[PDB]
């Protein structure tokens, strides 16, 4: 199937195995300090070590920039929080650690404190210049689909031409085809409905030529069919993990690792990866 | 998809809205009595109600002589048994009723007593006459994949054989198409290995033109695959229902109804359904 490995470090991480599962890990900010205190490095490193107990491959960590939040916070900001975080867990589970960020400071100190993986929920498109980060420091990169606006002409022709848009940024940057995956971007830029249509269609994303990575955890377009809430959704999220490793994804990005990966593994068995 | 309703009585079943749910129910034998008393009487009702609640649209009833127990028992100690169950869960539970049985006297007197759905696992193959009663009394029959052992040359070209053998017994006996449904018999007579591969090849039963349905729930081959006890294999479930839902079958026989029907309707949403 794949004629490499995703080379990360002291880590390496077959495409062939097995489904990736990468855990999520979202910060929870201590009030009263910018970063680096003991209850959120702490928290951080427990449930990263939880999640790699469960079956993680790779831990993503997320400062207050990226979702679910969005905070309008500086750069300099940002860093005070991540770094620390990343300092701690890649010290303390050794496993690969990707940088949820679209901003290319914060790619560069993340790298340097000790991150493997860029994971870019604007593909290179809102700060062109992560994909030159992600060059110089020869880290594999993860463009997901997005756009400020819904206007589709054609779904999955547009999710394809706007990802290889992605694709294109990062290669003109000296980004080897090794280091690209792509992520559809379910949940961002898209109705429910659509979100649904770019489900049942995924398997058009592998014509591409790179490795697809899977994040559809506890969405909202899950509690749209399911109308539960949030800390309901597993079997939804559950369903579209599923069906994203039937569709050929390497990787899923989930936030309950333990029954996710029993799935993942399950389906692994079942379709003969 | 489909262009007929399967009739069952009063009610109906669609089989192209949504993957229908059967939610099993085995009897918890009371010592001391051959049947009809009240402990396993109210227990198989207060679980019919609760697998009703829980989003079932059939409740399939199984006694001692079938899975997963297979005690050695005469039919008519069976029915002492099997009779009280039916009666009682089809007045105080408005859904159709299947019974699980390979005997066509059992399956004979369930019918009178109010089942609507006869589910062998032999497939009328161990009492061609459960057949004969299918087609008197007008009522859908499932017939299972199974065999008494696993010589097989090619898997999947032999179950369709293996079906095949099922259907004509069926409608030789006067048994309509559009009460014929199929089962690849998941769990029976097939290595760990091999329900591994009939899982990633399912679609390959809809070539018969009848519905399928899916009966995975809590089986050995899951265990296999993640080494976990009976009372740990939601997940591993979960995965295999959503296979199936992909593959196109219209049912899935579960424990938990709860679970897979949320699953299901995220996977009908998904697909299009």
């Amino acid at each position: 199937k794949w004629d490499y490995d995703l080379r990360c470090g002291e880590y390496t991480l077959n495409l062939n195995e097995k489904t990736l599962i990468m855990g999520i890990l979202n910060v929870t900010p201590d009030s009263f300090s910018d970063g680096g205190s003991y209850n959120e490095v702490d928290a951080a490193v427990r449930h990263a070590k939880e999640m790699r107990d469960e079956g993680a491959h790779i831990i993503d960590i997320g400062g207050e920039s990226t979702r679910p939040g969005f905070a309008k916070v500086s750069v300099e900001e940002e860093i005070k929080r991540v770094v620390p975080m990343i300092q701690a867990v890649s010290k303390e589970v050794k496993l690969p650690i990707s940088i949820d960020t679209y901003k290319a400071e914060v790619a560069k100190q993340a790298i340097e404190a000790g991150a493997h993986i860029i994971n870019d929920i604007w593909g290179a498109k809102a700060e062109p210049k992560i994909a030159e980060v992600a060059a110089h420091y020869d880290v594999p990169i993860i463009l997901m689909h997005n756009r400020d606006n819904m206007n589709y002409r054609n779904l999955m022709a547009d999710m394809i031409a706007d990802l290889y848009d992605s694709i294109k940024i990062a290669k003109d940057a000296g980004v080897r085809d090794e280091n690209i995956i792509l992520d559809p971007g379910i949940g961002f830029a898209k109705t429910p409905e659509q979100n649904l249509e770019a489900m049942r269609n995924l398997e058009q994303l592998n014509v591409l030529g790179y490795p697809v990575l899977l994040g559809t955890s506890r969405k909202s377009f899950i509690g749209h069919v399911l109308d539960l809430p949030v800390e309901e959704r597993l079997e939804g999220t559950g369903a579209t993990v599923c069906l994203g490793i039937e569709k050929g994804c390497e990787f899923v990005r989930v936030h309950d690792v333990k029954e996710m990966s029993r799935m993942a593994k399950m389906m692994d068995a079942m379709i003969g990866k």
